[PDB]
């Protein structure tokens, strides 16, 4: 409260009082005119603040005036640029230490903590610390640091064994800028809970970076670059928290854990991998099999009548279950099958095969009907039969991995999902749709604008007809090639289709699909209305009057299936996920391909 | 380990060791040879196993003369007829009880596992008993019989009143030709697992079969085919396996039990119940009401009342989680969807009306096989029309119920008949899709030559398809797939071998007609491209051929949804009856 009565003072100063509550007089320093503590203050004094003080750096030997110092606080000072550890470590009897928002201190030298055996917590936080502190301690500590914070500063590096025989229930390095964890990093220490979140940079662990350790409770690395996790040492963890590290592909053996109760995973399927492990855990026969031995005894030993100990390939699977997993898989990443349903398998394999049928059907009744004048709208047909065959080549995609990877998918779920196939898939799958919906607006506009100024005397142009053509080939192309990028990724779901909405960005995307998708509906139903008008106006001629016909049912269908897709869109304005994103799929699967499939007995 | 080592030498014969580890000597026979007791045998038998052994009876005797025999395994006993549980009962020194493979075991007369409260085991493994022994353990008993085992026999009944107060762990009577459990078959015997799977025969379960017995903590009947199932007495239970039973679709409601901690069914309709036992409970209001107030009060002492009942109802999980297959509370799952389903039929039936009076005006005087094959047509969109009626109704019937006696609807006669008139209209629709596209090749190619089909062979090729139609409907009332694994009652199992390939065989079939057909009409234009026919015949031919196509685009893409593919039955009840009212628009 010195400081406090400084402040309201605003005397840039050094002031004291003695508390009856602790007996030991608090002292605060605050301002820019003391560069050094004033000679003329108390010894006795256990509680020392420092408001942004112009000490530029701490001398081996300044602390050592006062011994009977209990706490330390400093903040706001802007000209530390070093301070050197011993001196501080002099004080015996220090409690708490505390540095805040010293941007320039760059460096902290020795082994803080030694020869200090009352700390109670450390807090170092908002600091231009450019190299991890080098903690030690010895046994003797009466009481466990309640916490120590290096959050907020800018180490890179962790040296082997930096951190000797701490003993803590909080140690966080969160915030920073870290590359690289070396081997033996921590030593001998025991931690509650160890934090290393929000560290972009960290890329490579050293594969015993926490062996040697004396115990590990709790511990979670989200927001990393960590490529693989760490298999020693880690043998005791409760919980373990791995949220949003794409780049942990492949996680180490399930096995190696014993008592994780929680765990939270970036993929869902690592989930699955924990719970499915039914088969795979007594397979192990090597020191785990020691391991599992001794765990089965742990809960049956105590688990009217009791049931006898199961051995030891069912009741370690039963403790097994109790490891709950967040990222729980669903309909949408499910495990051990890709689509699931038998009779949804027969249908794709069918279906597929029935696709490719009809597009063969298309080229060969298209090919007898062809006539020899040049023609407009054949080219038109022919797209439009590619966008049927993609679909067919989309659903064959999905046939073959199911095939593939029956019963064992969840072990290759992660590299599918994530790998280049899945975003060939989702690229397939998109392109077909958004090819299928350009091409009926291209065809249905064609034939309008045709009809309308053939009866006038003009026609619009055929090779404007072409570039209409390209122009919706390449909006296809780019809004599929887009969600290979981050503007909506395909990894969100088991058979590859675009259910993400995470980054707003992606939302804009959706809402971009969804208005295009409005627009087409109207454009068709708008141009159909006046085709119907040119029709009765004036006729049109006899054996390509087939194709007239087709143009007539695409105003039916084309409007009989389009109004039910905007109505269920905007029924599901909740969204639902598993529920209208299923939706989604059915709209995406059935409507664009309603014409997709139709074209070989839509255009005969 | 020992007697198998002494047996490997040629050991036709008895032979005895004394184990220094057991302290009392080990007896083993073998043989043939050994067609009765030992001849000379020795008082101090400790282990006893006979093997292979060609002992033809049991007599209290056999086991009298050598009192201290502790163990006793009887293996491959080929020629035994019987044994009396009264001899087992005087050893009561024995501890491990041990009788295997016995081909031609009859009967056990007296009271087995009595008198000693020293066994641990009964193993009785493939004895072919007639009849199951009156196992019996009394009060002075004090250890705690690890397991009473009644594998592989011939239990064809367990009578009333048989098993008198066994205190085993677990009791396996697997694997039985069990016919009838009269009640009180296991009284105030406690126990912790019961086992009875695999008995297909048991068809009688008494309501007072597991009356009054001290307890199980979980029941298995995998694999029965019960009818029923008793209220008393599981009111205890803690876990119910019911996999594949098929018959048990009279479960009686889950607040009759008290400690379920988990169970399984054949049906996910009984876990719907679970879940959606909010309403019911409160209905009971009767006795149990009392019984309702006695289990709050417990769960309430052990952390409203309908909310926490049924909290704790929805932490016993079951295996059969409800499915897309059969949402609960309703078909049609959404009440927009319900609309639009009750708008197409409603569109169905109106057009069917409209097309009745069409036909009646246009109607040619003179008789025409086409006009026929248009008829059986609309006939076929009229039984889609009926068949949608059918679906929506039933779902109006069963407005927010469809947990209650959903099982009826599915297996009984609902979803059979529902599932006939879809799968029977799909397919009697496509096969005069066919034959209308036959009549037009056959007449065009053979009219130019100056030829025609024969009236008798079309109608009787029609009245064949309509046959090939029904055929193809009934089918699956038959195990050769199923109507019941389904709300909307489509044949949707594929899990047998045989159902893979109707299944597979009807869409491919289905497909392939369609292509044929497609075909063949590209044959149709392709000779008036070539050759100009009659203009009477020319406008009729332009006509049909319109017909044609516009129900193709109308048709096709349904089924392609229904196979890559709530909106699967969405899609199956709106656009295909939307095909089948609007080609007639397209025929006038
Ligand atoms: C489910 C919701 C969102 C959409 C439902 C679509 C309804 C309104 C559509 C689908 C099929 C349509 C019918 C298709 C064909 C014809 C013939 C034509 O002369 C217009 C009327 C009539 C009879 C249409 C009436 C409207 C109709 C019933
Ligand atoms: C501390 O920081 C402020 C803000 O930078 C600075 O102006 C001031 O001189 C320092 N001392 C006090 C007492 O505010
Ligand atoms: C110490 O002396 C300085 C001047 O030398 C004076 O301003 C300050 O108040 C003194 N402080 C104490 C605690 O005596
Ligand atoms: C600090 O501890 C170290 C540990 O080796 C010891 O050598 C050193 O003398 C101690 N220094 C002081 C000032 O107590
Ligand atoms: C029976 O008597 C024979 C001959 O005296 C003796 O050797 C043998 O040990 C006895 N027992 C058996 C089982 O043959
Ligand atoms: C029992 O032993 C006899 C004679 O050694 C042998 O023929 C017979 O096969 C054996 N029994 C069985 C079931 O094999
Ligand atoms: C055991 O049987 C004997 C006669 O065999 C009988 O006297 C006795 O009461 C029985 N004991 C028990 C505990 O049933």
């Amino acid at each position: 409260h010195s400081c406090m009565a400084l402040k309201a003072e605003d005397g840039e100063g050094c002031t004291c009082k003695q508390t009856k509550r602790y007996g030991q007089p608090e002292c605060c320093c605050m301002g820019l005119i003391v560069s050094q503590l004033p000679t003329n203050l108390t010894a006795d004094v256990g509680y020392l603040y420092l408001h942004n003080t112009s000490i530029s750096v701490i001398t081996p030997n300044f602390f050592d005036k006062f011994p009977s110092i209990r706490e330390l606080e400093i903040d706001n000072s802007a000209h530390l640029e070093h301070i050197d550890g011993s001196s501080l470590s002099v004080l015996s009897k220090l409690r708490k230490l505390s540095v805040v928002k010293c941007p320039n201190l760059r460096e902290i030298s020795g082994k803080l903590l030694v020869n200090n055996t009352r700390i109670q917590n450390v807090i170092l936080k908002n600091n231009g610390l450019a190299t991890m502190p080098s903690l030690r301690m010895t046994d003797a500590h009466h009481v466990l640091l309640d916490r120590i914070d290096l959050s907020g500063n800018k180490i890179k590096f962790i040296s082997d064994s930096k951190v000797r025989n701490v003993k803590a229930r909080t140690v966080v390095l969160s915030e920073n800028k870290l590359i690289e964890i070396s081997g033996y990093a921590f030593t001998e220490s025991q931690f509650l809970k160890l934090k290393l979140n929000n560290n972009p940079d960290l890329r490579s662990l050293s594969v015993d970076a926490f062996k040697n350790m004396a115990g590990l409770q709790t511990l979670d690395l989200s927001h990393t670059s960590i490529d693989t996790l760490p298999i020693n040492g880690l043998k005791k963890l409760k919980t373990l928290i791995l949220n949003d590290v794409p780049t942990l592909k492949s996680l180490p053996s399930v096995l190696s854990f014993t008592d994780l109760e929680t765990a939270h995973f970036t993929y869902p399927h690592h989930c699955c991998l924990f719970k499915y492990v039914d088969d795979v855990t007594m397979n192990d026969n090597g020191k785990y099999q020691r391991n599992a031995k001794e765990i089965h005894k742990r809960i049956c030993d105590k688990r009217i009548g009791a049931e006898p100990c199961q051995s030891i390939g069912e009741e370690v699977q039963k403790y097994y279950s109790n490891i709950t997993c967040y990222p729980q898989p669903d309909a949408l990443n499910p495990c051990e099958n890709i689509v699931g349903y038998p009779f949804l398998r027969i249908a794709v394999w069918v279906v597929c095969l029935a696709a490719i049928v009809g597009n063969i059907i298309v080229w060969a009744l298209l090919g007898i009907v062809y006539e020899k004048r040049m023609r407009m709208h054949y080219l038109y047909m022919i797209n439009m039969s590619v966008a049927d065959m993609v679909t067919g080549i989309y659903l064959a995609v999905l046939a073959i991995a199911d095939a593939k990877m029956s019963d064992e998918y969840y072990r290759h779920a992660v590299w599918w999902q994530t790998g280049w196939g899945c975003r060939a898939a989702g690229f397939l799958a998109v392109f077909a749709s958004e090819l299928g919906i350009i091409s009926m607006f291209l065809i249905a506009f064609e034939m309008s604008y045709n009809t309308r100024q053939s009866f006038r005397g003009r026609r619009l142009s055929p090779k404007v007809g072409v570039l209409l053509m390209i122009g919706g080939w390449l909006f296809a192309i780019i809004m599929a090639i887009l969600p290979w990028f981050d503007v909506s990724s395909y990894s969100e779901s088991s058979v590859c289709l675009p259910l993400r909405a995470a980054t707003i960005f992606d939302k804009s995307y959706l809402i971009f699909g969804l208005s295009f998708n409005f627009l087409a509906f109207a454009a068709m139903a708008l141009s159909y209305g006046f085709i119907v008008k040119m029709l009765k106006e004036n006729e049109t001629r006899e054996e390509d009057r087939a194709l007239i016909t087709k143009m007539t049912v695409l105003v039916v269908t084309d409007l009989i299936c389009w109004f039910p897709t905007l109505f269920f869109g905007f029924t599901a304005t909740i969204g639902f996920p598993l529920l209208s994103l299923s939706s989604a799929k059915f709209v995406l699967v059935f409507f664009f391909p309603i014409n997709a499939f139709a074209n070989p007995f839509l255009y005969v």
